[PDB]
């Protein structure tokens, strides 16, 4: 049996980012919480969060992001292989989105399918995209997070009201003069699976439909007391691996979960004092799967952080999955 | 002047074992004959199905898959502590989050593996076939799990005289890992996003949540479109991945195509002009279509009953949902 391989040095070529209209603030989901404005602010480092559209989806946005990802790159839909579709927000069990946001980008006949990781979907999905970009199976993909959680959101449960937000961003994948993408350093603990997740599955719903609706549930104080005795090392690692020391990060851009405790991880990481810290969850809360893609785009258009910038992404979310890994802007 | 490492290891990657898990209750064509007026006969001649797999209530995509594991894991002689990652492919686990992988491994002992859910319709399992290699091979990871698991049971409509005889549930895995010389052909797919309603969920979740009263979801299937979608397209699509792992048509000792229809398997069989000897696999007669761990639990039947040995040469076509495909040729 035949072996291929393709580019070995392959990098973002660009990113697009796709932010909902509606801008929800605390006080607007604090209407039926008694949970104080400011409280959340300084608690979560929120202030505001975008919502889609009802006739907008995990799809349409995420097509729109690849739309800009994809002028970004100076490219044309004509040029990917492939795209990989990060969510754990696409309502219908089948058909994927995908195929569906590549024929709605005229490259309906390129290979394709979604990936579902925790919040950490993304760094996986970067991963696999180098991966089969290395392997010859594609020399540029797409690779877009999405989410369109609100609707997943129950406006009472005063603990998950005011984390998630739905949003999109996407990064065009392709080989490059230097790697521009270190290798991917990721893991779980499906003990904790029940730190973030839907309490209702949906056939149970169904059959009981005059019952409760499923809504997502989050438990904070165990999915950030995981995250700040394991982040760090993940953090390491990832430096580890691509031969970088943690004082060569221009840009570190976690997971938009909780500011505090990416302050926290920025110490344990040991960073330099002037590197960049993405914080774009300040209007934009946690978008899971969404989230990095869309704190780099933040970063970038704010000049915060420049193109060839060194960056250190760490994912970390439901199911409790995390993904990390260098490359550059 | 900043140097990024580059990571590798094992160009050699291929199947160290299988190993299918289907659930005990067997459901016969006369059953949903209960609640539709079709002909019995009609439905083993139209697509090739005596009886089907149902899982029980307290069964899931989930918990299968794990079962699946480790068979799959027993059979390669080894254990969680070998897996580097687990990749699962479904398109029936009813949460949006969390996904069913980290879980799973949890389950086998490896909670803190690498692992996440990938969707592409009935051809999940050749996408994630094909990461898996190319994780490998990239250096990402060493020795893999890849599980196929469905339980569409709960999504079947009884009265949908379309579909409720095709789909079923069950699960299969791999364990994929470094071999001694390459078992896995280059990975070819892709897709039709504009057919994407050819199989699907008529009603999206949150639509239904927000409407209880109303109607209920269900899988519905554009017969034909499938039918010829898939019946006139995928020879060709065979046809690159033997080329792609530089092979004939008559060097494929076994034929596995996604058990979605007899008849559609019936014409790529002679689409592809395989050794007239070539076996082909008919695992849908007892098991039906179990979309993306199908091929898997087709590669089962076929070793288990010996219709195929250990190092045949395998042609796999998987096609599906979303109006996907993915295909390889790999050693058994």
């Amino acid at each position: 049996i035949a072996t291929t391989s393709g580019a070995r040095s392959v990098g973002l070529l660009s990113v697009g980012a796709y932010r909902p209209e509606r801008v929800v603030t605390n006080d607007e989901i604090c209407q039926h919480i008694d949970s104080s404005d400011e409280w959340i602010y300084t608690r979560t480092g929120i202030k505001t969060r975008r919502f889609a559209a009802d006739d907008e989806s995990a799809a349409s946005m995420a097509t729109e992001a690849c739309r800009r990802a994809l002028s970004n790159a100076g490219l044309s839909a004509a040029d990917i292989d492939g795209v990989i579709v990060t969510t754990n927000t696409h309502f219908l069990q089948t058909p994927p989105a995908a195929p569906m946001v590549a024929a709605s980008l005229g490259a309906k006949g390129i290979l394709g399918f979604d990936l579902s990781a925790g919040c950490a979907g993304f760094g996986y999905a970067l991963g696999a995209a180098a991966d089969m970009i290395r392997g010859g199976g594609a020399a540029t993909m797409l690779v877009v997070g999405t989410e369109k959680l609100s609707p997943t959101i129950d406006m009472y449960d005063r603990g998950n009201c005011f984390i998630f937000a739905d949003g999109a961003a996407a990064v065009v994948v392709g080989e490059t003069p230097f790697q521009g993408i270190g290798p991917t350093v990721a893991g779980s603990d499906g003990e904790q699976a029940d730190a973030i997740r839907q309490d209702i599955d949906w056939i149970t719903f169904a059959q009981n439909p005059s019952g409760p609706r499923p809504f997502v549930r989050l438990e904070g104080p165990a999915v950030f007391r995981w995250a700040a005795f394991k982040m760090g090392d993940v953090g390491r690692r990832a430096m580890d691996a691509a031969g970088v020391r943690p004082d060569q990060i221009d840009v570190f851009v976690p997971h938009q979960a909780n500011s505090r405790i990416n302050e926290l991880l920025v110490k344990n990481l040991q960073l330099r004092p002037d590197a960049v810290v993405a914080n774009d969850i300040e209007h934009t809360g946690n978008t899971s799967a969404a989230s990095i893609p869309l704190a780099m785009a933040e970063l970038l258009t704010t000049g915060a952080a420049k193109p060839g910038d060194l960056a250190l992404l760490i994912g970390y979310g439901a199911g409790l999955s995390y993904a990390a890994q260098v490359v550059r802007m």
